[PDB]
């Protein structure tokens, strides 16, 4: 989980 919140 990646900031603002996307899934890589």
């Amino acid at each position: 989980l990646d900031w603002p919140x996307r899934w890589k």
